[PDB]
């Protein structure tokens, strides 16, 4: 019975194949068949190849003894091998064309999350190359998926030789029977065969992945669309910035490239963007997951006036000092969504662009007020249930789990009556004191959260609701202004408090302003539509924010 | 008495100053003498320039109604402004232009230095252009050299109104016969003066200074060399990666570019790059100065085997993997000399560039070994002393601030009597009890390594000199290897160990090799020579790692 997938890389996770290229160069330059690849293999386990490949030679001291086997093999040939002919050229562009075979992916990942040890068995070399990062970052996106990386450069062991067969069997802590090898190359199959090993020819994607859910028993093709990859919070990179005295923000950190840095909203963690990071640094950006002032790992001080917007952003401006940042785009949900708006408003400088997920942007009425707005409209009742001190903390403290359970949830999964919080005193009144779990989440991200809110509970957080009469004062300072930086709205169909008719106006405010639009997504965006979000943030972040 | 220094920043801190410009503007347009300057401020208190100046505006729709104003005043002369007339593109060039203005923010840091108060004051705007960027680095390089900075635009009021003198005072918490203002505008230093501040109308830079020397009594002008900006461990961005499960590596983080990963010696710290961190990230780097596995923040595993090259090295990639980067550029100093080396070696695709200060790349001799090398050169013998688990560690433990004192030494001060370390029984055999404080350390800087070494003192750091037999077998599998990724090898004149001669045949496994070399320089480079050490690397990096 297998508990084991072992994936070869060229021809099989990466395509097209670089050894498909020699071919495809000799009937381009119309050289004589198979002079190139005999070139490549000239010496078998005494030649450069092998040498390049169990790590004795690298890439770039490698490429003068192929042109010397070329050479070699045209004389033999009878042939004269063209003017402008370069081994460098051919193999810069066959590593560059070599792309992930995504199927094959999302069948090791399916494979993995069925509880398989899975691993990359590989002949590579030392890439000493000016152009070394392209492959650099294929490895790093594919190597992360599987438990054990084998390059045969690194262990000095070369397939189809029988030690790097007994080396992956150890790796793996499994008997060759448990193991399904997957191989482009005949060759290469042949070892882990002798040894009891199922193996798998694989010549095109789709019967390579029939015949791996016949002898696993696990659907690998015709599977639903799969979630973004999302983040396990001990394998992140965990900063830690003092921007006062009494106040420290902790975020997670991800990716090279422009700043991002994300806003979550309440009652949230770094961890709502979960299936955001991963997506947003492989799209080449250097990704800050907040932990909001209140939440988590982030100081939580008690008093009201900590969290006022004018504070918050003040606050996130010393941790780009602090950082040595000049910019980052901000993104921004739900409180985040708020504050990010505020940030473009009052220190477009410091702000590369702006987006945010639900929350429109939000002017105040000089001649009304928030309180005054917010009694108005009957979805907002829960705000004002928000203001006394102690009455929400008590609801939203007294059982974590459920709190989270009964918040965490889809448009039609809802438990909440959100019309009268107030009157029927409390938000979770009418809902189980057991609740189900939500399509959305699992058991394991509801324990996060609810660890997370152990540490300093939601006052600090409902103190984000706290300050309208604050925030009103300070944002009729810049009754004058508007956004005139790069900025996206995206609105959600289901949202039931900040729904997308809300953000009708803001292109008076925001004229250059870009939108997006997600249908069947309720407060949740993040969780609740990941493959949507990561679409519509990626294009615009590639668009407008360089 | 003065205690508080507040500096205006066009024309003071930063030069050439726009208000200039305008006047140049007019001058190579051949338009009427100040019309440019006129339409700029326009309606005075009422007008466009003051409501931008106020933040009632943003830059950009400042804009049109400059040129309006432009226009009216154009129409009153009875002129025409030419085709091709653009504010946008004055005003991008005029800021672009503008620098820094080094000598009068050098008198500032020797006036915060010396227990001054300092503050910038400025009328300023809220840039929303698409070029916002470069301002938005220049006040962030200035701002951190300051204890405060006021920005008209961000207090709603303006400089010559007398509320932001009385909102200044307020700041400062001193009363106005204890503050100097340097402002470049007369009309702007009148309300301080009618107050009491003392006031110094600056026009060229080296009167202003003389005149701030005259009235503070501290030397400003003609003074020594300054040193470069250093780091308050406080102040800065910590981050933290589990590479395995029980290894953390700790991180200091600082700017925005490609990654460059600092790594520190023996007995050192992430705090030995404090003077290398500020600057590289103003150079546009973005700086992980690390705490190697045995120090400070980072885990501290008590086995030997836990710190040879190979486990190091492993750890290093595991360590770029968790952050998202393909590449950094490694650069170290001693012990992490050696491994930025063996990273080149071993991973090249993950090593954008490699540097060592002082020591060279030492290539293993299959014939020798690194035993009988040290034993044939009696600098090395404290490596044999290194040797037995326990005795280096009871010696370097008994006084942690005997051990930096009698350490952190120039050429010149040292103390140690390298030569017989084994013989003697121990490095400080003749060093005194109260070791006097080296020219390159204060007392504070010491203390920092004190409290660093308290969690896991030296085991973790001798064990990397304890895996000789282990790298060398690891390193032999590299003897067929060449170094062809951008490197640089930088010798110290006066380091009695790594001697600059040691480094003599790199260029035979380092052919594009270049050289850096720091007279007068002892074992601890980065504290010893920090302006030449700064000067090579930025140099280096800009050429070879983009
Ligand atoms: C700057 C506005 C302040 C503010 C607005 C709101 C609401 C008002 C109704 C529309 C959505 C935001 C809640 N809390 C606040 O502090
Ligand atoms: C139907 C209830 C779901 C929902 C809740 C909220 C709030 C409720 C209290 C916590 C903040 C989100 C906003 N929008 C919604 O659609
Ligand atoms: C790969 C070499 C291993 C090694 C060398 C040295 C010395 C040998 C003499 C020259 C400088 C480095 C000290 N410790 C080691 O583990
Ligand atoms: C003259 C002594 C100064 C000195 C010490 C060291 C060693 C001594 C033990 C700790 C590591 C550095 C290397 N090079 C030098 O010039």
């Amino acid at each position: 019975t297998l508990r084991a997938a072992v994936f070869d890389l060229d021809g099989v996770l990466a395509l097209p194949a670089v050894f498909g290229v020699l071919g495809r160069t000799e009937e381009a330059l119309a050289l004589p068949r198979g002079l190139l690849n005999d070139a490549f293999q000239k010496g078998g386990p005494e030649g450069a190849t092998t040498r390049l490949m169990k790590g004795e030679i690298t890439l770039s001291q490698w490429i003068p003894l192929m042109e010397e086997n070329c050479r070699k093999c045209s004389e033999t040939a009878k042939v004269c091998l063209p003017k402008n002919f370069s081994i460098k050229e051919i193999f810069d562009k066959a590593i560059s064309a070599r792309k992930i075979n995504r199927p094959m992916l999302q069948a090791a990942l399916m494979l993995r999350k069925k509880g398989f040890t899975t691993a990359i068995l590989t002949n590579t070399w030392l890439d000493d190359r000016a152009e070394r990062d392209g492959l650099a970052q294929l490895m790093c996106e594919l190597k992360m998926h599987f438990d054990f990386l084998i390059e045969s450069c690194q262990v000095g062991m070369v397939k189809p030789e029988p030690q790097i067969y007994k080396f992956l069997l150890d790796t793996l802590k499994a008997s060759p029977s448990e193991v399904v090898f997957l191989d482009d190359i005949g060759a290469n199959l042949k070892p882990a065969r002798d040894l009891g090993m199922v193996t798998i020819l694989v010549q095109d994607t789709d019967t390579a992945l029939k015949e791996l859910e016949k002898v696993t028993g696990i659907q690998l093709l015709n599977t639903p669309a799969p979630l973004p990859t999302s983040c396990n919070p001990s394998d992140m990179s965990h900063g830690y910035v003092t921007v006062k005295p009494r106040v420290r923000l902790h975020f997670v950190e991800l990716g090279s490239g422009p700043a991002v840095c994300l806003c979550h909203g309440f009652p949230e963690s770094w961890y709502s963007w979960r299936y955001q990071i991963p997506a947003l640094a492989q799209a080449g950006y250097r990704v800050l997951a907040m932990d909001m002032k209140g939440y988590g790992e982030s100081s939580a001080p008690p008093e009201i006036e900590e969290y006022c917007m004018e504070v918050l952003c003040k606050e996130m401006v010393t941790f780009l000092d602090k950082l040595g940042l000049s910019q980052a785009v901000f993104i921004g949900h739900d409180w985040g969504g708020m504050l990010v708006w505020y940030m473009a408003l009052f220190y477009p400088e410091r702000v590369r662009a702006v987006a945010s997920l639900n929350t429109p942007f939000i002017p105040a009425n000089p001649n009304m007020s928030p309180l005054e707005s917010i009694k108005a409209n009957p979805v907002f009742d829960y705000q004002l249930y928000f203001q006394e001190p102690g009455v929400a903390e008590a609801e939203l403290e007294q059982n974590l789990s459920r709190t989270f359970k009964s918040l965490f949830r889809a448009s039609d999964e809802s438990v909440l009556s959100m019309h009268k919080v107030c009157e029927a005193g409390g938000l979770f009144v009418n809902s189980p004191e057991e609740p189900s779990l939500s399509r959305m989440v699992t058991e394991e991200e509801i324990q996060f959260y609810v660890q997370q809110f152990k540490k300093s509970g939601f006052r600090g957080p409902l103190n984000w609701y706290r300050n309208m009469e604050r925030n009103w004062k300070w944002a009729c300072k810049s009754l004058g202004r508007k956004i005139l930086i790069p900025a996206l709205m995206v609105t959600a169909e289901k949202d039931f408090v900040l729904v997308p008719q809300m953000s009708q106006h803001m292109e008076d405010w925001i004229p250059h302003l870009k939108r997006g639009h997600i249908e069947d997504c309720g407060h949740w965006t993040q969780m609740d539509k990941p493959t949507e979000v990561n679409q519509i943030l990626i294009k615009w972040l590639d668009s407008d924010a360089r």
